[PDB]
């Protein structure tokens, strides 16, 4: 038994503005109002003009995947429009956009505890995904969305974010997602700096193989950096599982003096 995307009557949707474009099509912001329920803001993804039947199927499959998930740190699917043209995917609206862009616009504006809260949320969403045997493959701050309450949610259903065995052997697992998560931790604590800075992809691959790992971001707690290092263990089986990452973050949040050493 699988979940399926609810069909939304097109009359319940009001598109307000286009907010993003790409190869897939457009993303818009808008309102969803169904009879008897309060209006909410939504994101509306539309497939590019002139799409084929195959493109329509692949597009809606993203909705089918998303519809299997129900977790506060995974983007919520409101439904789809498939009875009318063009096809649309309707998801919860995330006021603050992508996490990488959000942090770069707010450099140094949050407390360590707020940043750790963001990471805990992402970790919780990834525990849920990995619990369901879903491997993301593209976990990065650009693929995390942020709401008005600073809640971070995994979306998007790249060499320097990728585990060395996934690059070298095409072995993608939740353990390679854990490597990526460590890079996301570094992005968060650095307010969206580019991992490995100006190093080229070839320089990154070689450095990682020789034992190089990213340093703590400026003023980053040593405990958080050690967790990054754990996520970047060379052997994938030595990395913490997402459940362990979340538990460690909960312990850091519960015992905030643990974050004092930098």
């Amino acid at each position: 038994v699988r979940e399926f995307a609810k069909e939304i009557d097109a009359s319940c949707i009001k598109i307000e503005k286009v907010i993003g474009v790409g190869e897939f099509g457009e993303v818009c912001s808008g309102r969803l109002k169904v009879p008897g329920k309060r209006e909410i803001c939504v994101a509306i993804k539309t497939l590019k003009a002139g799409y084929t039947d195959k493109q329509r199927r692949d597009f809606l499959s993203e909705a089918s995947i998303m519809g299997q998930f129900d977790h506060p740190n995974i983007i919520h699917l409101e439904g789809v429009v498939t009875k009318c043209k063009p096809v649309m995917i309707i998801t919860e609206y995330m006021e603050n956009g992508s996490l990488d862009a959000f942090l770069r616009k707010n450099d140094g504006r949050f407390t360590v505890i707020q940043l750790v809260g963001m990471l805990r949320g992402i970790g919780s969403g990834m525990k849920y995904l990995s619990d369901m045997s879903y491997v993301h493959r593209d976990l990065a701050a650009r693929n995390i969305l942020v709401n008005s309450n600073l809640v971070c949610k995994v979306s998007d259903f790249p060499i320097r974010w990728t585990a060395p065995e996934a690059i070298a052997y095409r072995k993608f697992t939740s353990a390679s997602d854990v490597w990526s998560y460590g890079i996301v931790m570094w992005e968060v604590m650095s307010y969206g700096e580019r991992p490995y800075w100006d190093m080229s992809n070839q320089d990154v691959i070689k450095a990682i193989e020789e034992g190089y790992r990213l340093p703590p971001p400026m003023d980053c707690p040593i405990a958080l950096h050690q967790l990054m290092l754990d996520c970047w263990q060379k052997e994938r089986s030595d990395r913490p599982k997402f459940g362990q990452i979340v538990n460690m973050l909960d312990k850091l949040i519960r015992n905030p003096n643990s974050l004092k050493r930098t």
